[PDB]
């Protein structure tokens, strides 16, 4: 299922998307990306409206 998860720091800028089929399949592919900055940040699992919140 396709999803939307967004990234938002103190004053780093962030947005992106991306699919995922389970709850571990989006946290498995962006394992992945977060280390582009090496940040420790956590995502949420919203389906109401397919979009995941993320704090760098």
């Amino acid at each position: 299922m396709t999803f939307k998860a967004i990234i938002n720091g103190k004053t780093l800028k962030g947005e992106t998307t991306t699919e995922a089929v389970d709850a571990a399949t989006a946290e498995k592919v962006f394992k992945q990306y977060f280390n582009d900055n090496g940040l420790d940040g956590e995502w949420t699992y919203d389906d109401a409206t397919k979009t995941f919140t993320v704090t760098e």
